[PDB]
C-alpha cells in the first residue's frame, strides 16, 4: 500500500510505503490522535524485571540479522545463513544474544536515522561508535565517557559518536546515566522563591545534592555524572571542566551583549535514552552530535521555563516592552540568535543555523525515499521554534512511524530504581 | 476516563474528559498517525446524491436537541420533551428536520468552539448569524453575502459573522459557494511561465476565466463570486468594490516599502466549508472573522507558493541575502510582520498580532476546561508560522478530536458537479 504526502512548498509529491515495515505501537489512534504529547508512552520503553522471554526475542532477532546482511550491496548468503543458526542457538541456549562489531555500529546508525525527531539525519552515516559492552564498574563508565567527550568535542569541530553501554539482562542489572545530558547546568531554587540557573534541571540537580554534591549555587554549573552500573546505586564523577568547552555570548553590533554575561556548552549529548535493536535493550547509551543555533537561542535562552531573558534584551535594545503588536518580542529573539551563532563563528566551533539545517534534512528526506521509500518524520519537533513558515519542512507533509533499530526515552532512572 | 496533558512553559495541568464525546472518525491510527495532513479525509464530509437515512439521522437529531437544551443555565423540561417529539415526528413523516431560529445561532457558535484549528475561538460566543434557509435563487445568494460583507466589515471594526443557506436534501440540490474565500485575490500563469497574483489561485481563476470571466491581469484582481444554487450549474457575481475593503502596505521606518506596492483585503471568509449539525450537513456556509498579522505577513506574502517577496525586502533592507546563517531570512519576516500590523492600525482596520492571539487562546483553553472538561485542538494548525516557541500554545500539550456539531472541509465542488 503506498501513502501520498506533498510538500506544499515545492509541490514536491512522496510515495510512502516503508510504514508498513513499523510497528503499530502508538499513543494515538483513529478517535484522537495524541500528536502534541511530549512523551507518548509509545515512545517509551520503560523497566524490566525479568529477561526478555526467548520465544518472543527470536523473531526479533532474526528480522534484524536480515535487515543487517540487506544492507550489504552483494548479498554474503553464507555468512548470513551462518549468522542466524548461530543467533537461534545462542537465544534458546543462554536465552539472549550478543551482536558482532559491525552489526552494533549499523545499528546506532539505523536508529538515529530512524529517529523521526533529529532534523540532522542527513548525518546519519558519519557516526562514531564506542562499544563499551565489556565496561563493569561505574568508574569505567566515566572514563569511557570522557573518552566520549574528548572525541566529540576536537577542539571545536564538534563530531557525532555514541558509546554503547551492556546491554540488559534481567532488568535489574541495568547500566545507565541518570542524566538527561553529559553536559548540562544547574538548577537552584533560592531562599526566596526565585530560581537561579536552568529551572528545568531542578529536580535532577536537587537529587545531586541528595547524593552529596555541593552546590555551587551559580548560573552556569555544571552537574556531576550520575552513573548507574549493573543496576547499583549511582555514584558521582565530576567532569574534568577541561573537557567542557563552552561559548561565551556577545552581538556583533551590540556591545551591551557581553553585559548579560551569557554562554554554553558546545556539546549536546542525550544521555538518558534507550537503544533498542532486533529485541535486545540498551539503557545506557549516550549519544551527541552539534548544536542548532534556535536551540540554543531560542528554547535555552527564551523559554520562560528556561533562562527567560527576552524580557531583558528588549529593554536593552530599547523596543516596546509593553506593545505586544510591537513584534518587539520577534526582533528580540532574532537579534539573541544572530548572537548565538556569531559566538560560534567567531570561536571556531561548529554550530548550524536551522535554516541550513532545513535544506540539509530536505534533501536527505528525498535520499530516503528512493533508499527505502520512507522517512518516519514528527513534523511537531522537525519545525524549528521560530520562523516555521519560512523553513521548507514547515510546508512538507511527513508521517510519523516507529521502526527498529530505535531510539526510545525511557523512565527517569531515581523515579524507578531500588535504593541498597 | 480522564487523559492528562501540560503546558510545560506554566507547568499548568489539564484533564481531558471531553474526547469521550468524540466520534471515533480520524484518519490517523494506533500505527500510524496521519498527524500532518494539511485536508485528512476524516475532517472532509463529502457529497452525496441520496438524502440522509432517516433511521441513522434521528439518532443524532435526538443528540443535539440534547446538547442544545443542555446549554441552558435552567432546564425547559417542557420545551425540551416538546422538542424531541416534534423533531422525531419530522424526521419520520418528511426524512429530515428543520432547526429553530435560535437553534441554528447555537449550532454556528457550537461548531466554531468545535473547530480544533481556529485559534481565535475566545470569540466564539460573539456572532452574528444571517438565515438564509429561505434563500433560492443564485442572485438571493449574491444579495445576502453582500449584506454579511457589509456587515463584518463595519467600516474597519471587522465583526464575526456567518451566512447559512438551505441545508443539503438529497445532495443533488446543494447550495454553496465554490470560492475558498469571499474575497480573494486572482492567480494568472503568464506566458512566459511565470505567475502574476496569487499563485494559489490560479486553478480558480482559470475557472472564471472558463466561465466568462474576463481576466484583468494584475497582482491584486478579486475574483468574481461563483454561487450554485439547487445544485444548479453556478453563475458568476462581481462584488461591487465599495465593499471590499483594502489596506495598503507600508512600513513605519523603510519608506522603501510602499514602492513594493503591496496591499490586502481586510476581510477573512471561508465559504467552502460545509456544517454539520445533528446530522443536517449546510454545504454553503460562509463565515469570517478578523485578520491575523502572521497569515498575511508571513504565509500570504512570504510562503514561496504565494506572493514570495522574501527575497525582494531582503535585498532592499541590504541584508546578506546568500549567506543563509546572516537570519537575513528571519529579520525580513519580522520587519514585513510589522509593515502589516503597522498598516492595519494607521488605517483603523481591526487585526490582532499573532502573540496576542496565542495568549487569548490560552485563556479560551483554560475555561473550555472548567465548561467542558475539554478543548479539541491542532497543535499543527494553532502554532503560529513565525517565533513559535515565543508562543505560549508551542508549549501546550494538546488533544487533537471531532465534535458535533462542526466545520468540514469538502470536495472543491467543480471536482464533482455535473453540468448542464
Ligand atoms: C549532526 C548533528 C545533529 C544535529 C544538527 C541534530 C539536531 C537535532 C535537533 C535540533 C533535535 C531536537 C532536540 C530538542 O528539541 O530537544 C534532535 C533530536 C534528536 N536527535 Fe539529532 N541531531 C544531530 C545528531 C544526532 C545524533 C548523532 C543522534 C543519534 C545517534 C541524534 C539523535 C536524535 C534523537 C534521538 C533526537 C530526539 C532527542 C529528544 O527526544 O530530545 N541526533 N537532533
Ligand atoms: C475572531 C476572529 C478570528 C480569528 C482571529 C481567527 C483566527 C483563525 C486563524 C489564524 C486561523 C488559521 C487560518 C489558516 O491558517 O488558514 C483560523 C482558522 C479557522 N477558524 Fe478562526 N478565527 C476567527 C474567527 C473565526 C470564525 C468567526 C469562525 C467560524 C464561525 C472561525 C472558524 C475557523 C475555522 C473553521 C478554521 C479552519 C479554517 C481552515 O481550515 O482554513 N474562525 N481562524
Ligand atoms: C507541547 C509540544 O509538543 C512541545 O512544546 C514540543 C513542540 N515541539 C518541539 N520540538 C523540538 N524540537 N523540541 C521540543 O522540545 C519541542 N517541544
Ligand atoms: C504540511 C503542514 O500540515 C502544513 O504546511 C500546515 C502546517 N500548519 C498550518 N497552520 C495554519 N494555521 N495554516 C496552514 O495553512 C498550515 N499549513
Amino acid at each position: 500500500r503506498h501513502v501520498r504526502i506533498k510538500n506544499w512548498g515545492s509541490g514536491m509529491t512522496f510515495q510512502d510505503t516503508l510504514h508498513h515495515k513499523a510497528k503499530g505501537i502508538l499513543t494515538c489512534r483513529s478517535k484522537s490522535c495524541l500528536g502534541s504529547i511530549m512523551t507518548p508512552k509509545s515512545l517509551t520503553r520503560g523497566p524490566r524485571d525479568k529477561p526478555t522471554p526467548p520465544d518472543e526475542l527470536l523473531p526479533q532477532a532474526i528480522e534484524f540479522v536480515n535487515q543487517y546482511y540487506g544492507s550489504f550491496k552483494e548479498a554474503k548468503i553464507e555468512e548470513h545463513l551462518a549468522r542466524v543458526e548461530a543467533v537461534t542457538k545462542e537465544i534458546e541456549t543462554t536465552g539472549t544474544y550478543q551482536l558482532t562489531g559491525d552489526e552494533l555500529i549499523f545499528a546506532t546508525k539505523q536508529a538515529w536515522r530512524n529517529a523521526p525527531r533529529c532534523i540532522g539525519r542527513i548525518q546519519w552515516s558519519n557516526l562514531q561508535v564506542f562499544d563499551a559492552r565489556s565496561c563493569s564498574t561505574a568508574r569505567e563508565m566515566f572514563e569511557h565517557i570522557c573518552r566520549h567527550v574528548r572525541y566529540s568535542t576536537n577542539n571545536g569541530n564538534i563530531r557525532s559518536a555514541i558509546t554503547v553501554f551492556p546491554q540488559r539482562s534481567d532488568g535489574k542489572h541495568d547500566f545507565r546515566v541518570w542524566n538527561a545530558q553529559l553536559i548540562r547546568y544547574a538548577g537552584y531554587q533560592m531562599p526566596d522563591g526565585s530560581i537561579r540557573g536552568d529551572p528545568a534541571n531542578v529536580e535532577f540537580t536537587q537529587l545531586c545534592i541528595d547524593l552529596g554534591w555541593k552546590p555551587k549555587y551559580g548560573r552556569f554549573d555544571v552537574v556531576p555524572l550520575v552513573l548507574q552500573a549493573n543496576g547499583r546505586d549511582p555514584e558521582l564523577f565530576e567532569i574534568p571542566p577541561d573537557l567542557v568547552l563552552e561559548v561565551a555570548m556577545e552581538h556583533p553590533k551590540y556591545e551591551w551583549f557581553r553585559e548579560l554575561e551569557l554562554k554554553w556548552y558546545a556539546l549536546p549529548a542525550v544521555a538518558n535514552m534507550l537503544l533498542e535493536v532486533g529485541g535486545l535493550e540498551f539503557p545506557g547509551c549516550p549519544f551527541n552530535g552539534w548544536y542548532m543555533g534556535t536551540e540554543i537561542g531560542v528554547r535555552d535562552f527564551c523559554d520562560v521555563q528556561r533562562y527567560n531573558i527576552l524580557e531583558e534584551v528588549g529593554r536593552r535594545m530599547g523596543l516596546e516592552t509593553h506593545k505586544l503588536a510591537s513584534l518587539w518580542k520577534d526582533q528580540a529573539v532574532v537579534e539573541i540568535n544572530i548572537a548565538v551563532l556569531h559566538s560560534f563563528q567567531k570561536q571556531n566551533v561548529t554550530i548550524m543555523d536551522h535554516h541550513s539545517a532545513a535544506e540539509s534534512f530536505m534533501k536527505y528526506m528525498q535520499n530516503e525515499y528512493r533508499s527505502r521509500g520512507g522517512c518516519p518524520a514528527d513534523w511537531i519537533w522537525l519545525v524549528p521554534p521560530m520562523s516555521g513558515s519560512i523553513t521548507p519542512v514547515f510546508h512538507q507533509e511527513m508521517l510519523n512511524y516507529v521502526l527498529s533499530p530505535f531510539y526510545y526515552y525511557q523512565v527517569e532512572a531515581w523515579k524507578t530504581h531500588v535504593w541498597q
